[PDB]
């Protein structure tokens, strides 16, 4: 494993082990008032600024040297130019990475396979936006001759999470499109709850896939057309309300979906990096094409600052680098992304995918096994409410959780003249400086007797009122959360993981751990039939298959 | 400092440092046909099964046998009975814990210093039943004659997630209650947007709060009091379109919300516990009573299961040993939640709260610092979805994940004969499977030679292909999600929380950890104010308030 072995990795090793154990952010803050000034980055993209405070992590010059000599020695920006230019990074699948491509707004040539790809990524974007316009228009009418009044995106992996996060995200933006609903799940409750509330003949799906041979998806994009023929009985009447995004052309024309009726992206986009694409039309359809060209424009503005902005600098490295520190230095298990903004209640959640199936990986592009910890676990829920669930873990529990907050400081609803705004932002500010702070048994035992407690009160909730503090933070704040800024916090993320699968040395592109599932489920499927017991498996499959044989039928 | 000098406890450890890393799952199904049959237990509820397979664990009798000593040498028995007893085991409050009581069908007395509790528990069960009927009859009128149309629950934390996530689970049932809505975050954006599809003339909202004086849900209450107030005016039609879930009188009366409009619980309902007392009454309004009495009564059934059942045979006690002997013993730091069920899209975030409220915790309860691991971080999404986001980390990651597959044998929507639900489960078997036997380089060879790839392009992709398997998993299946079950899964989980909180020794009622942050947002609050700028913080908390100042009217 090439990190292992890396001389500036060690050197960081070793530094941890005979020092960070003593860092300490109060102290640190306390004995330098530029603390603030030199662990933090401003960022002006003419359309908003962002403000990466990285301050309240357990760091100092002397270790941000270190993780930056570590990225230059791990290569990170020769890396960076070879996705950039269209070689093919994803080693296991010998395929191109471009989603930059996607939204390179610049129209700069990038060739493939001797080939500029821009001409193909341009043309599916007006196609887009003219389909776009006539639904939303009311120009595409149903087989009815009504508008489209509802467009339900089927697709599950990153055909569904980018969408659906996206759209929940600028929901402020889509005044003059449809209602957009979402299925992914097989789950039969996820597309029969839908289509309980569509009418067939103002309904518009949209199979999104970028293989387009998904069991769900497929399964899902059949039962909503036998549904749809159920009550449009001519099967020509398809065209009108049934469109793909994939890449695949035979299985869409072979689902029945005619090919101007495919909207198509390439190998080079990765599902978990595909929102930018054609699987973007949902969004597109919800805000409007001009939106989500901001959007584009935003991740397009973030690619530049990676790609022309020295590492030390580089908020994406920075944010890479951290994590890496507190991963493979102080093996901090998870990263928790807390938003303090509702409309971005599903942006953990989409990070889960892209982060975790991205670096999720054990074996080196050399094929090696790693003998060091990669991607961490992502989680965590929009602020204020997982202050009231689970930060008492945070703050008092026995896990370094390095976390992330987020917040617009201009918030999209200044109802009861900003009160809302001003205790959301109060409580993301006082969060990360409790955390950072901590209380001692001191702070606490003054505060108990000013309080008025008795001293049997103080002398029993003492220890469990002390906050030993010291808990590392990143504070994200943009001014106000638009498409554009929306594009370039998700391309900044999207960039933080590329940089930690080059340090690791993984193929943050493929994502072979699924294969395994999938077969697995191919063979039992035909075995679920009748009631006859399985013993084909382990006693634990077959005892549990056994199991739903028999109460089937359970009254 | 407590389980760490505990003699099973230093047996157990000892067992594992010496064996932890020889145990293999494929081995340990290989060499015993009898596996599943010992490590599973089956409960026949009158009111549908509930298959606990705890036999993909990494464990053996011998194990096993040492966890349940640890477990009667902790004192989990007597602090069960104490419990359900009413003592005050909430010690650092000096509270009782009574969940238990409120849904205790059989009545059998629970006294409190001094009175029996379930006078007054089923005394307010019997009130929100009246009112429910009133509500969904049509009876209860808006201020201008109408029947109410939409309920609108404001809390947070414990009174917003038992609420919505179960109103989410038991969708199917709620056929004939009216539309209910949650508002939680301070957020104006949840408010505002939920406000703006309401009618005030039919529109009935439900403050929830336990103390009633979290400022989130008392501001989101009075901007709707307002909203309300501005198309109504006359202060007296408030009467008819608030209620109140709390344990203050004089603060909800202070609010202007009548005596006869309020539904009271008691301090010994842990906000996190307390969807089972009147915070559950947009559950019963929803569902209607019946159900939510099923609901109840599911959740009886688990805890009298729990209270006379040999620890041995004990799910919730044999739950949370297998999580102590991954969280103390092989040093896991999460818990994956993967219900495969979208009505339980909200069941993972339900339990971030009551697990890691409860339990992320370091101070004893005799006052002394943990020096071992506590509560883990819970984390999850609905399978298959997950299936296409995270399981990559789970199957070749660097990370050790215990994780409980959950589902139910019948579904809600059995369309298209069964099809859908038949791959749901297909799958839900065949990844836990797959997290158990692996596949190895021997068996990724073949299949890649048959696949008739190159001696060159196979050895490059080979090492990718391989899962080395032995991820431990629960397998948790029932009958069917009915409100009875659901209550018996979600009070099994609770008492899963209790044993591992008395393992530890910590106590898992109480939440001191949540007070630094709130005590210092009042502190910033009225900082926020002008456009002058702060020094009173650390150079990071007056950098973040002095950009939001400076981009709070940037255009
Ligand atoms: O759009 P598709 O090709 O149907 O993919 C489903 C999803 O699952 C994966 O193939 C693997 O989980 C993803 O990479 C993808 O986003
Ligand atoms: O408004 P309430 O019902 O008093 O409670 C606020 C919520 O937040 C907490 O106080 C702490 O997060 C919870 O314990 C509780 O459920």
């Amino acid at each position: 494993a090439a990190l292992t072995r890396n001389p500036q990795f060690q050197k960081l090793q070793q530094w941890h082990r005979e020092h960070g154990s003593e860092l300490n952010l109060r102290h640190l803050f306390d004995t330098d008032k530029e603390r603030f000034n030199h662990f933090s980055l401003t960022l002006n993209t003419n359309h908003g600024h962002i403000l990466l405070d990285y301050s309240k992590n357990l760091v100092t010059e002397e270790v941000m040297h270190m993780l930056l000599d570590l990225a230059k020695s791990r290569g990170v920006e020769a890396a960076r130019e070879s996705m950039f230019n269209g070689e093919k990074i994803n080693s296991t699948e010998d395929r191109a990475v471009l989603h930059v491509a996607l939204r390179n707004r610049s129209n700069t040539p990038i060739v493939v396979d001797g080939k500029d790809v821009m001409p193909e990524v341009n043309k599916v974007l007006d196609k887009m936006k003219a389909f776009c316009q006539r639904v939303r228009s009311g120009d595409w009418k149903g087989y009815t001759g009504k508008t489209i009044t509802d467009v339900i995106n089927i697709g599950i992996g990153g055909s569904d999470l980018g969408p659906l996060m996206v759209t929940e995200a600028l929901k402020p933006y889509s005044s003059g499109g449809p209602r957009v609903w979402f299925v992914s799940n097989i789950d039969g409750t996820h597309i029969a709850k839908t289509l309980a509330c569509l009418n067939p003949e103002s309904s518009l799906f949209i199979i999104a896939s970028k293989t387009f041979t998904t069991q769900e998806t497929i399964t899902n994009a059949k039962t909503a057309k036998d549904w749809f023929l159920l009550s449009a009985k001519d099967p020509s009447t398809v065209a009108k309300h049934f469109v793909a995004l994939s890449t695949n052309t035979a299985k869409v024309k072979e689902f029945g979906i005619d090919p101007q009726n495919m909207f198509e992206f390439w190998d080079w986009v990765g599902g978990r990096y595909s929102l930018w694409s054609a699987i973007g039309l949902s969004i597109a359809l919800h805000v409007g094409f001009d939106n989500f060209e901001q959007l584009l424009s935003g991740a397009h503005w973030m690619d530049q600052h990676f790609r022309t902005t020295p590492l030390e600098k580089n908020a994406p490295v920075l944010l890479a680098m951290l994590g890496i520190w507190y991963i493979n230095c102080f093996g901090c298990e998870t990263q928790a992304v807390l938003p303090y903004d509702q409309y971005l209640h599903r942006f953990a959640a989409y990070f889960q995918q892209g982060d975790m199936e991205s670096n999720g990986k054990y074996i080196t592009k050399s094929g090696a096994r790693v003998d060091h910890q990669t991607g961490p676990i992502v989680w965590g829920e929009p602020g204020t409410n997982g202050q009231h669930a689970f930060y008492q873990l945070i703050h008092q529990g026995t896990k370094m959780i390095p976390c992330d907050f987020l917040i617009p400081v201009q918030t999209q609803h200044p109802i009861r003249k900003g009160l809302h705004h001003k205790i959301l932002l109060a409580n993301f500010l006082a969060q990360t400086e409790a955390l950072m702070k901590g209380k001692s048994t001191e702070e606490a035992r003054k505060e108990l007797q000013a309080a008025g407690k008795s001293p049997e009160d103080l002398m029993k909730l003492l220890p469990h009122k002390v906050f030993e503090g010291n808990r590392p933070t990143n504070s994200i704040v943009f001014t106000k959360l638009t498409p554009f800024i929306l594009g370039a916090l998700i391309a900044m993320y999207e960039h933080k993981i590329f940089v930690q699968g080059v340090v690791w040395d993984i193929n943050s592109f493929d994502q072979w751990g699924v294969e395994l599932g999938k077969q697995l489920a191919k063979k039992i499927e035909p075995e679920l039939d009748g009631s006859s017991p399985v013993t084909s498996h382990d006693s634990s499959t077959n005892g549990l298959i056994n199991f739903i044989k028999q109460q089937r039928e359970a009254k």
